[PDB]
């Protein structure tokens, strides 16, 4: 449950991307909540890019794409924040690409 793992992520706002690359920590061998993950994503956006919930609302599109270890992908729309009970497998996570287009 406890040992952490580095999950790389990228942030692109209107095409602008971070200088190299940073990581995010997630407990291995765990069933995490998409709500919590979505929260981390929003945290990074505000923290690193000063992106507010209000920017995200008016955004052309706000989303973060999950790449599982098998290479497949899942796109999560942040403009549709809304409660969910779905959990995902921590060991299945490969990368997180956050992409926001203001327009």
């Amino acid at each position: 449950a406890k040992e952490m793992q580095n999950v790389p992520y990228t942030i692109a706002v209107d095409g602008i991307m971070a200088f190299n690359q940073s990581y995010l920590n997630l407990p291995k061998d765990s069933q995490l909540s998409y709500l919590d993950l979505g929260n981390k994503v929003k945290a990074l956006l505000y923290d690193e890019r000063g992106v507010t919930p209000e920017k995200i609302r008016n955004a052309k599109s706000a989303v973060y794409t999950i790449t599982w270890k098998d290479g497949s992908k899942k796109e999560v729309d942040l403009k549709k924040d809304s409660y969910t009970a779905n959990l995902f497998d921590s060991n299945s996570i490969k990368q997180i690409d956050i992409n926001v287009k203001t327009k």
